[PDB]
C-alpha cells in the first residue's frame, strides 16, 4: 500500500547499517581460519557454516532500509557467485570496505558521481593489472594442484579432474556422477551441453545441489511456444504410461504452461523438467536438429507443420542421463546413433567451410566442438555413501574452481593478489580531487580481504598487511600455518576470474550503491 | 520473514545461558543418585525421569538464541546417543564444562581457533589414552557382568545375553522378543541384518521403542526408485486383500511416494514400512538377491525388465517377523529355503575365493557372515505383562551396552575413566599459550562427570575428585554405597566406546561452538 | 560536583551545534545590509542591534557542551575584538566556516593534527599575502577617508581624526571628550598613556563605554604591593575629605585590597580606580618618576623607605582628567610643571645617548616620545546631548579603525580582501593529503564573509563570489548600493590589522577546536 | 633514557623470557609485558598512525631506535633529543603497577548511598 521514502544521509546510514550487518555476518566466515556462523533451521538443529553463501542467503533485516541494503549486497554476492562459484565472502568484504569508505567520503561532501567514477577507473586499472599479473594454469600439473587445493587438499579429486580435463580438452565438458566401486570411474561418452536453465525453481529435485538430475529420461524437442497444456496432454499421458522422467526443450514456455507444470510436479505423477530453447533462430533450429540426432528425437515447429499434440513415444528423444543446472543443461549418453552424429558433424563442418560471416562461423565451430568432443564423467569412488556425497560436493566446487582458473588464470590466493594489485597502482591519479579520493578508496579497500583473513586468524591486520606490502612478488602470509612465505610454494591459489569478478561486482554495486539517495519502501506495518 | 543477527560476546553469552539451562536440566539426573526431573505431559500426570534423553529431548527455550544453544547441545547429545545408546547426560556434562571454560577463556581474549585446536589435540590424546586404558570384554564372564550391571543388576538378563553372544559369536545379531512362558526362551533362526532405517517417523508403530515390529509380513524387494504410487497400487491392493503387514525394500523412495505412504498409514488400511536399499551397486544387487533367497522373494529392477506394477503375492518375500529400527533393520525367520540359502553361501564363498580386490572381499565376507550366522532371539520370560515390558527394556539397553563394550572395550565406570585419562595427560603442551590453555580446558573439564555424580550424591565434589586423583588404577568413589573402592570390584563399568564417543562429540560441538560469532535468527514475533 | 565527559564524534557534533547556533546568531548582523538581532533586557524593551559584539556576548546555550562550543567561539571573537575593536562578526563567520569544513573533514577520518597543520600553513600564507596586498594609509587623505567611512560616512569626524593624527604624529595619543559648543574643540595637552587596565570590572563608572573617566582626580603613585588596606586608610580619609575621584598606581594590588576597594565603590563614598604599575623594574620606576613629574606626585617604594600610610594631599599627583580603559590608561592635563617635564625629557634623552642595550634604548625612546608628544583631545561639538553621545561613539570606533589602519595598512573591505587572498593562494600544497585538505578548508572558508554579506543582502552568494573571483584587483560587490565596482572608488575599506587578526584568531581557535575530543562538564542538574 | 615510549618497549623486549611460579603469575607477567607497550601505542594513536605497525617496527629495531612523533619519522631519539628521565618513567610504571596490584584485588566497594 502506501509508502515511506527516506532520502539524504539518513537513507545512506540506514543502508550502511544494513550492509555492515550482512557483511560482518558473512565475513566472520572468511578465510581458512574463518569462524563458524550458526543459522536457524525451523526444525531440528541450527545449521552451522563457514560458507558465506549460506550465511548471506539467510540474511534479511527487520528494518526495511537495512533490509534494502542487505538485499543489495546479498544480490551482488549471489551475482559474483553465479559468475564464478566461490568467493562470495571476498566479494562482500570488498563491497563493504568500498561502500563504507565511499559513504564516509560522500558525507565529507565529495561528489558521489565523481567518487563513483574514481572507483570505476581504479577498478578498471585493477582488472587490467590483475590480467597482467595473472599466471596461466594451462599446464596439467597446476590444474591438478588447484583441483587438490580447492577440494580440501585431496590429490585424488584434482588428479581425476586433470585426466578428464585432458580427455575433453581445454574448454570441454566435465560432469560428476556417483560411482558404485571404490575406484573412481572416469569415462567419456558423447553428449550435449548448452546454456539454458529451468523455468521454475520447483522443477529441481535436489535443492541442496540446484540441478535436476534425471536417469534415463525421455526428451522432447520443440521449436515453438507452449501456449496451452493441451499440447502437453498426450505427452504427459505417454510419459505417465512410461513412468520415466521427462525433459522438455521448447522455444518459449508461457507462464500458465509453467504454472500447470509446477502444479503437476507438486502432484508429481509426472517428472517434468523444462528448459528454454538454446541458441537463436536458424542456429537454434540447427543445433536442435543436432540434439535430435544425439537423442534420436524430432524437433516440432509451427512453421514446418507438426504439432506438440501429434507426439508419440518414438518421436521423443532419449538419453541415459541428463542434468539441468541453474543456467545450464547437459545430456549424457544419448540414444541416437553415433554414425548419424558423425554425419551431422561432417555437415556442420562443410557449413564451416562455406561460412563467410565470422560470428556464424564461430557458432558452427562451437557446434562441431560440442558435437564431437562429448562429455567426460567422473564417478566418485570410495566406500561410503556419506563420503560419496561429501566427495561429490568436493568434486563439484573443485571443478568449478578448475574451470574458472582455466578460463582466465591463477593468482596467489590469500588476498595477496589484491594487495599486490594495490601496490602496483598507488600512482594512479584522477581528473579532480574527488575521483582521486575514489581511487584511494579503492586502494584502501582492496586490502580488506587480507586484513579480514588475518583478523579471523587473530593476528594484527595492519602489521600483516604492511608485511605483505613490503614483500614483492607472491610473498604473503599463510593463514592455515599462520606463517609467512610464498603462496605458490604452499599452494594457496585463487582463480583470476573469481577474484576479478568479485572485485568487479563489488565495485559495480558500490558505484550504484554510493549514488543512492531516495529509498522508497513498503510502509512498516 | 525478517531476521535479527547477534554477534560478539552477547551471542556467546546467550548461547552459554542456553547450554547452561539444558545441561543443568539433564545433569540433575546424572549418576545412580541422579535426582528426578519432572517433565510435562499435555494430558494426565507429568512424567518423571532420571534419563537425560527424555529431559534433553523435551527442552526448547523461549529466547531464540538460548534456544539455539539448547538445540546444539541437545543435537550433539542425540548424536552421541545414536552412536552408543547411553551416556547422554555424560556427553552433555562434558560439553557444558568444555564450552563454559572455553567461552570464559575466549572472553579473556584468547584465540578461538587456537583454543579449539588445543581442545582438539587434548581430546585426541584423551581418545588414544582411553584406548590404551581400555580393558577388553572379550571374555564371557565380563560380558555377563556388564549385561547384569546395565540391566539394573539383573544376572538373568546378562546371562541370556552371554549365551546369545556365544551362539552368534563376537559380531553376531541378537534381538529381543516377548516369550509366552515364564522361562526365558533362547533360539537361533537364520535371518537378515542390515543398516537401513525407515523413510519417515510416521512408519513407526511403537514410538516408545522407535522401531517397526511386524509379525508375519510380506516383503517386497526392489532395486529401483519409487517415483509414483501407481507402481505400489497393485501391491497395496494385494496386501489389503491379504490383511498383513508390508515391508518395502527399494533403491529410492521419492518424497511423494513417501507422502502417499504416510497418508496411507494415517489411513492405516495398509501396514507399510519402507526402507532404503542396503549396500551399493553390484554389492547391493547381490545382497538383495541374498535377501530374496532368505525370504523367497524377487528383486525388481528397471534394467532387467520387470516392474513394480507386475507384482504378485507369490513374488513378494515373506518372513515370520521383521524389526525396523531408527537406522537398522533385521528380519527373523524368513520363509525361503535353507538349502537355497546354503547354495547362496557357497556362491558368495567362491566369490570370496575369486576376489582379488580387498574391499569387495570383506564385503563378500560380511555377506557370508550375515547369511550363515543368522540371528539369535532372546524371548523374555516372566509372569506379568508389565514386568515383561520392563524386563524387555532392560534387555534392550543391556544388550546395547554389551555390544558397545564388545566393539571397543570396557573401562571402570563412575567418571574415573576420564579422571585417570586426565591424570595421564597433565604433561601435554600445545604450540602456543592459547592451545595450552585449551588443553587445560579439556583437562579441567573431563573431571566434570565425576564431580557431577558426587554433587548428585551430595558429597563434596572437589574432595572426592582429589581423592580419586590421588589413587592410581581403577580406584574411585562408588556412588550407590557412597564408599570408595575399586570399580571392578563393585562392578561399576562403562564401555570404552560410549565414553569415548561422548567425549569426542562433546569436544566436537565445543570446538564448533566456541568459534560461533554470528547468530542469525527468526525475528521474535 | 560530579561530571559527565563526552569524547568522540558526539563531542564534535555537540560543539558544532553550539558554534553553529552562536555563529548564525551573530552572522545575521554581518554587513551593512546586516539584519537586526533583538536581545532581551530583563526590564523594558528588548534591545536591537546590528553589532555582533552585543549578540555574541549575550549567547550561552542550555546544553552544557553546546555552551562549551559557544563560549569558545565567543571568547575568540572577544579576543579578536580586543586586538582590533571591530570585525567580530567577520571573525565568527570565519571561525564557523573553518570549523564546519574542518570537522566535516575529520568525520572523513583525516588526521586532526595534520588538518590543523594545513589550516596553520594556509593561514600563515594568507597573513603574508595580506601583508603583501596591504595598502598603507600613511597619507592623511586616506586617514580622513577611513575615519569618514568608519563613522557612518561622516566627513567631520574623519577630518578631526586626521588633524589630531597630524598633531600627535603617526603613533600619538588621541582621545575623545565632550565639548559644549557646536564647534569641535581640538587641542593638545601634555599627558600620559600607558598599557595597564583596571583591577576589577566594578571600578568602571560607565559600563556602556568600558572605561573609567574621572574629572580632576588625585593620583597616587606607588612602587609597592598593596598588601593591606590600612596603607590606603589615610589616603581614603584624605580623598573623602577632598571629595574628588581617586586614581591609584601601584606595583601589585592584592585580592583583598581589591576586595575592600570593590566594597568601598559599592559603598561609593570614595571614587577609587586602581591600575597596575606600567613598565618593569628600573624602567617602571623611572617612568613612574616621569608620571610623578607630569602630575606633581611622588612615587612610594618599600626599598627607598616611605610608606603608603605616610601620604599627604600634597604628595599625591593631580590632573584635570584621566581615562582608565580595559587595558589602557591615559592622563590629560597633569598639574605638574612643563619645565620639570622638559627637564625629565632631557634627562631621558641623555639616557638614550648613553644607552647601549637596544631594547633599553627603545624603552627610553618611547619614554621621551610619550613625555614630549603629549595627548590630543578632540572635544565633540553638536547641538543635542543625544547627538553628543552618538557622535562620541562614532568618534571612538572611527579612531579605533583609524589607528588599526595606521598600524598595518588598509585593504578593500567587503570581504574581497580574503577573496583576493584566496585567489592568490590556490596553488599552495601541503606535506600530505590531509594538510592539503586543510589548506583547501581554509581556502573555501576565507570566502565565507563575502558570501555572508551577500546572503544578508539577499542576492545569490555563489554567483557574487564567482563574479568577485573572476575580477582581479580590488573589484568587488558593494552591498549598500548592491552594485559591483571598485571598493576604493566607493570608499569601502577595512584595516589590514582587523581582518588579519580576525582570520588569525579564527584559524587559531579552529586548530584548537578541531583537535578537541574529550569535554568534561558540570553535570546537568 | 630515550623518550617516546621506546624505554618501556625496550624493557619489555629485554624481559620476554621471564617466567613465574605458576600459570597465573606467568599470565600477570605477560599482562605487564603487553601493557608497558601501551604508551608508545597511545602516542602513535594520537599521531593517527597504526599503533601495532609502529610497535612492531620499534620492537624489531634494537637499542634506542624508535618512532619520532613530532616529525612522524623513525630514527634514534638520542640523535633528535627526545629523552625522558629514568626516574619519572620508573616511578610512573611503579605507581601504575602498584595501584593495579591493589586495584585488581578489590572486591567490596562500599559507597555513600546515591541520593
Ligand atoms: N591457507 C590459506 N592461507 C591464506 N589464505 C587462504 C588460505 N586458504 C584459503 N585462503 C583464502 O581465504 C579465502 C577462502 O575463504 P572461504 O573458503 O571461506 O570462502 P570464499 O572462497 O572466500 O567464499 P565463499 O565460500 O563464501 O564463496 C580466499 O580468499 C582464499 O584465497
Ligand atoms: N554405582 C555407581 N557409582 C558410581 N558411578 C556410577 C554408578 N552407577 C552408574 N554410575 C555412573 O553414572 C552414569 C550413569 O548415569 P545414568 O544411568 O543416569 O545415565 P547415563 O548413562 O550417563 O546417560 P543417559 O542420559 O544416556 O541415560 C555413568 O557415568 C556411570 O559410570
Ligand atoms: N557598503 C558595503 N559593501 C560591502 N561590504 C561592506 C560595506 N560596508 C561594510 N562592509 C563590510 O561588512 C563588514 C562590516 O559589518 P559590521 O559593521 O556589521 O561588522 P564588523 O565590522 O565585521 O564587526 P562587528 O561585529 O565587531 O561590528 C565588514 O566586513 C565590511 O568590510
Ligand atoms: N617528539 C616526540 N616523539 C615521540 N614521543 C615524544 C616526543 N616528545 C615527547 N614524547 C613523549 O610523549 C610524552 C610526553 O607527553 P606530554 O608532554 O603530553 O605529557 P607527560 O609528560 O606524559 O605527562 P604530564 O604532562 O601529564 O605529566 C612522553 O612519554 C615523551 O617521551
Amino acid at each position: 500500500a502506501a509508502k515511506d521514502v527516506k532520502f539524504g544521509n539518513d537513507a545512506r546510514v540506514k543502508m550502511l547499517r544494513g550492509v555492515n550487518v550482512l557483511a560482518d555476518a558473512v565475513k566472520v566466515t572468511l578465510g581458512p581460519k574463518g569462524r563458524n556462523v550458526v543459522l536457524d533451521k525451523s526444525f531440528g538443529a541450527p545449521t552451522i557454516t563457514k560458507d558465506g553463501v549460506s550465511v548471506a542467503r539467510e540474511i534479511e533485516l527487520e528494518d526495511k532500509f537495512e533490509n534494502m541494503g542487505a538485499q543489495m549486497v546479498k544480490e551482488v554476492a549471489s551475482k559474483a557467485n553465479d559468475a564464478a562459484g566461490d568467493g562470495t565472502t571476498t566479494a562482500t568484504v570488498l563491497a563493504q570496505a568500498i561502500i563504507t569508505e565511499g559513504l564516509k567520503a560522500v558525507a565529507a561532501g565529495m561528489n558521489p558521481m565523481d567518487l563513483k567514477r574514481g572507483i570505476d577507473k581504479a577498478v578498471t586499472a585493477a582488472v587490467e593489472e590483475l590480467k597482467a599479473l595473472s599466471v596461466p594454469c594451462s599446464d596439467s600439473k597446476a590444474i591438478a594442484q588447484v583441483g587438490t587445493i580447492s577440494a580440501n587438499s585431496d590429490e585424488t579429486v584434482g588428479k581425476l579432474i586433470a585426466e578428464a580435463m585432458d580427455k575433453v580438452g581445454k574448454e570441454g565438458v566435465i560432469t560428476v556422477e556417483d560411482g558404485t566401486g571404490l575406484q573412481d570411474e572416469l569415462d567419456v561418452v558423447e553428449g550435449m551441453q548448452f546454456d539454458r536453465g529451468y523455468l521454475s525453481p520447483y522443477f529441481i529435485n535436489k535443492p541442496e545441489t540446484g540441478a535436476v538430475e534425471l536417469e534415463s529420461p525421455f526428451i522432447l524437442l520443440a521449436d515453438k511456444k507452449i501456449s496451452n497444456i493441451r499440447e502437453m496432454l498426450p505427452v504427459l499421458e505417454a510419459v505417465a504410461k512410461a513412468g520415466k522422467p521427462l525433459l522438455i526443450i521448447a522455444e518459449d514456455v508461457e507462464g500458465e504452461a509453467l504454472a500447470t507444470l509446477v502444479v503437476n510436479t507438486m502432484r508429481g505423477i509426472v517428472k517434468v523438467a523444462a528448459v528454454k530453447a538454446p541458441g537463436f533462430g536458424d542456429r537454434r533450429k540447427a543445433m536442435l536438429q543436432d540434439i535430435a540426432t544425439l537423442t534420436g528425437g524430432t524437433v516440432i515447429s509451427e512453421e514446418i507443420g507438426m504439432e506438440l499434440e501429434k507426439a508419440t513415444l518414438e518421436d521423443l528423444g532419449q538419453a541415459k542421463r541428463v542434468v539441468i543446472n541453474k543456467d545450464t543443461t547437459t545430456i549424457i549418453d544419448g540414444v541416437g546413433e553415433e554414425a548419424a552424429i558423425q554425419g551431422r558433424v561432417a555437415q556442420i563442418r562443410q557449413q564451416i567451410e562455406e561460412a563467410t560471416s565470422d560470428y556464424d562461423r564461430e557458432k558452427l565451430q562451437e557446434r562441431v566442438a560440442k558435437l564431437a568432443g562429448g562429455v567426460a564423467v567422473i564417478k566418485v569412488g570410495a566406500a561410503t555413501e556419506v563420503e560419496m556425497k561429501e566427495k561429490k560436493a568436493r568434486v563439484e566446487d573443485a571443478l568449478h574452481a578448475t574451470r574458472a582458473a582455466v578460463e582466465e588464470g591463477v593468482v596467489a590466493g590469500g588476498g595477496v593478489a589484491l594487495i599486490r594489485v594495490a601496490s602496483k597502482l598507488a600512482d594512479l591519479r584522477g581528473q579532480n580531487e574527488d575521483q582521486n579520493v575514489g581511487i584511494k578508496v579503492a586502494l584502501r579497500a582492496m586490502e580488506a580481504p587480507l586484513r579480514q583473513i588475518v583478523l579471523n586468524c587473530g593476528e594484527e591486520p595492519s602489521v600483516v598487511a604492511n608485511t605483505v606490502k613490503g614483500g614483492d612478488g607472491n610473498y604473503g602470509y599463510n593463514a592455515a600455518t599462520e606463517e609467512y612465505g610464498n603462496m605458490i610454494d604452499m599452494g594457496i591459489l585463487d582463480p583470476t576470474k573469481v577474484t576479478r569478478s568479485a572485485l568487479q561486482y563489488a565495485a559495480s554495486v558500490a558505484g550504484l550503491m554510493i549514488t543512492t539517495e531516495c529509498m522508497v519502501t513498503d510502509l512498516p506495518k
